[PDB]
């Protein structure tokens, strides 16, 4: 399992954690020298369970599909929550098995279900290790619109930090200070899994894009990658997406 310790922490060991998380997902191949992630996993072997702690030395334990870093649920000391979603409920049947108390979150975790769920979209709350650090103060006690609002700093500060160099220096630079996402964070955070597909799609075509992807990114508004010498391939994707669940 993956631990980290908001209790001392700086930019140094968020980036051991970051890529601590990176090494635990299993991989055949790489595409361009990027992992591809496996198609599945079977048996509890699926689940990556990280451990977080809060400055106080309060932990709760998140579960991670290694198939695609979904966040699953997780669990606070003998209660555990899970999203309302299949997977989640697949999930279920493999962690936490010995929690007193099981709920199921009134949502689904995906950007959209927990935006609405919150209140705020991803754009104005603010991230960080301060945030990550009151994520999971917030999750350790029962609030579904808390929780919302938490479980979204908490998907960006570590699942979007593995599989985006830039996004986990984002954080890095908000070690000590919480500012919202960049527009450019938010664009990558969205095509993933595009991004993921035209990569891969791109093996035979010599490098290159069938459909090319338009970020946002760093040109203010509007950039496109067409091929995989652009540095989001090179440089900035940490991960990829097997297409067989694109």
């Amino acid at each position: 399992d993956v631990s980290f310790r908001l209790s001392g922490a700086d930019p140094r060991s968020y980036g051991m954690f970051i890529k601590d998380l990176r090494n635990a997902l299993p991989f055949r191949e790489k595409v361009y020298n990027i992992p591809l992630l496996l198609p599945s996993v079977s048996g509890a072997g699926r689940y990556l369970l990280m451990h977080l702690f809060n400055r106080d030395g309060k932990t709760i334990t998140v579960a991670v599909d290694v198939t695609n870093v979904y966040i699953m649920g997780y669990l606070a000391d003998t209660t555990s929550y899970f999203f309302n979603e299949p997977a989640a409920e697949l999930a279920s049947q493999y962690v936490f098995r010995d929690a007193r108390r099981k709920i199921t979150l009134p949502y689904s975790g995906d950007y959209e279900r927990l935006q609405i769920a919150a209140g705020k979209p991803r754009e104005k709350i603010p991230i960080g290790l301060p945030a990550l650090d009151s994520a999971i103060s917030t999750l350790l006690h029962y609030d579904s619109t808390a929780a919302a609002g938490a479980l979204l700093v908490l998907i960006q500060t570590t699942a979007e930090a593995a599989r985006f160099k830039y996004i986990e220096q984002q954080i890095q630079e908000r070690a000590y200070r919480d500012e919202v996402p960049s527009l450019a964070t938010i664009s990558l955070e969205n095509s993933w899994s595009g991004l993921s597909k035209q990569i891969q799609l791109a093996q035979g075509n010599n490098g290159i894009f069938r459909t090319p992807i338009v970020l946002v990114d760093n040109k203010g508004n509007r950039v496109q990658i067409t091929n995989v010498t652009s540095k989001v391939v090179t440089s900035n994707i940490q991960l990829l997406l097997n297409t067989r669940n694109i």
